[PDB]
């Protein structure tokens, strides 16, 4: 509803900086540094829609999918009430807590299809301070966690301005990459064309326990469309049940 006042958003930065140092930014399961993923068999997906005409009602989806061949084996969706409305950065506070209850969930239903990573729709790292939702999930769930954004986070001296669109027509193909690179240097994220038919690029940081190489190619790896499967299965499920939900 309203948006939170400034003694919220404080204890928000504290509690994302207490939790930052629980990140793992490197590659931690034996799938990942295989060349091929070998021993990689079920990736997640999450999703939050939020109902057109109502602030407080949401759907929250988790689907777990096969890999490689990207079959949904597990699927969940539940409406829950939002306590936080959107704020750049604080993404999480307004979602995280209903993304925990669904792994929480599929543990004590279905605990042999516990994904091996999520891919989250948000950033990870590339974030105003190093921890954006996809970090926030993996640090609560300690599952590796891979950040899919469809917009660029303007952070670190990072724009959409013309040299950025610009590098975004030098990818040709699906899978071509260019770095995203902050004002300090250091490289927060990737740029990646998702498959050929679709000229957008998706933005891809770390979340938690997996590199940068890794998240990228196996991003890439998850995508039918533009979206990857996971997140894309989880955005159908979430509003599919919206619908239902008003009647259609
Ligand atoms: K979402
Ligand atoms: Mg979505």
């Amino acid at each position: 509803a309203e948006r939170p006042p400034e003694e919220t958003l404080s204890l928000w930065k504290g509690e994302q900086a207490r939790l930052k140092a629980r990140v793992v930014d490197r590659d931690t399961e034996a799938w990942q540094r295989d060349p091929s993923f070998s021993g990689l068999q079920k990736v997640g997906g999450v999703d939050v829609s939020f109902v057109k005409g109502d602030s407080v009602r949401a759907c929250a989806s988790l689907v777990v999918l096969s890999y490689p061949e990207l079959k949904v084996v597990y699927e969940d969706s539940r409406m829950v009430g939002l306590k936080a409305p959107y704020v750049s950065g604080f993404l999480a506070f307004r979602e995280v807590p209903f993304l925990v209850e669904l792994v929480q969930r599929l543990q004590e239903k279905e605990p042999d299809l516990m994904p091996q990573v999520v891919l989250v729709d948000g950033n990870g790292v590339l974030h105003q301070r190093g921890f954006g939702v996809a970090c926030h999930l993996g640090v609560l769930t300690e599952l590796p966690c891979i950040g899919v954004a469809k917009k660029l986070l303007q952070v670190d001296g990072l724009e959409n301005n013309a040299l950025h669109k610009e590098k975004i027509v030098l990818l040709q193909a699906g899978g071509d990459t260019f770095p995203l690179i902050g004002s300090s240097g250091t490289v927060l994220g990737m740029a990646l064309r998702s498959h050929d038919h679709s000229t957008k690029p998706l933005y891809v940081s770390v979340g938690h326990r997996i590199s940068l190489e890794v998240a990228v190619r196996l991003t890439h790896h998850c995508c039918r469309f533009r979206i990857p499967e996971p997140i894309r299965q989880a955005d159908i499920r979430s509003r599919e049940y919206i619908r239902r939900t008003l009647g259609q």
